[PDB]
């Protein structure tokens, strides 16, 4: 119970927004290759990211493990997009952690965040640079600051509303 | 290395603001059990080697003035440093015995900048309310204390010596939730256990 769960088929889907790509691409790799589920959309008239994750909110997530989403800007509300996946609201993702990605220019339980702000940028440069070495052995915060430590090498905060450590089994 | 700095002298400051009763034209509550919600954590850090003190309902000229010369200390021979704040709050704003201030400006003392006795030293921060900013750390949240504070103290004493802060934290927030939610946001650069 000091972890999350893994016995899953997929690990989850990830999502990434990207209005203007060196980034995404480079995101899209990496993240392929911790074994996600990746779908990648540009220029969201901002219609999009609404109906976009809502859809995605009523999708079947139960032989998933868990869920990522990433976003890069330079019009959006920020909780009116995550509050799709609440409590109830995505039943198929509950006792499953949600990680919010970010990059521009109960309820709440188990959800993670990083804002990123500004080739491509540091912050991403640095985290796929993990994700591709020691990815697949690491508790997801241990991670983070590892990035952090990255960065100031030449800030992105980190709100985590976790309950249970996270590695990625299977 | 891959962890923070405890190689030092000292631990760190640990500075507890016990805001229990406030002023009528505040319109606000009598902050009840903050009184063992102090005496726990005051207990518990003192276990940890932090030099604890407690002050009580203070005003909000206080609770800036006292930070401030607390961050123009030397904090040289010291780890870390800490923090906890126990009243009532809003949107990112801490009520003072007299009145109201944001809590971005107690903690802006300590930036980098303006306080270089902790610069690359883990500047931690823990609210109770009902290189700029690096090395900064967060973590928002009866008859007995509240929940937090009791859960904290309850996994502190218990595994605060052999895990790191959000193995820490993220175990706090399992137990909270368990009940029945906390935010810990985190700008740090190395993992952080509390030994040696």
């Amino acid at each position: 119970t000091y972890q999350y769960n893994m016995n899953f088929e997929k690990l989850g889907k990830c999502i990434i927004i990207n209005n203007k790509d060196k980034d995404a691409e480079a995101l899209f790799k990496c993240f392929r290759s911790l074994g996600f589920d990746v779908i990648v959309y540009n220029d969201c008239s901002c219609a999009k990211m609404q109906d976009l994750l809502k859809k995605a909110s009523e999708e079947d997530h139960t032989n998933a493990a868990c869920f990522a989403c990433i976003l890069l800007s330079h019009v959006t509300p920020i909780k009116d997009l995550t509050a799709h996946f609440r409590g109830d609201r995505c039943k198929t993702l509950l006792e499953k952690p949600k990680l919010f990605f970010i990059q521009a220019c109960p309820v709440e339980a188990d959800f993670l965040f990083a804002y990123s702000t500004v080739r491509g940028s540091w912050f991403v440069q640095a985290l796929c640079s993990i994700l591709e070495e020691h990815g697949k052995d690491l508790e997801i915060m241990q991670i983070l600051t590892r990035v952090n430590d990255r960065v100031a090498r030449h800030i992105p905060c980190v709100v985590s509303m976790l309950t249970k450590e996270l590695y990625f089994s299977q």
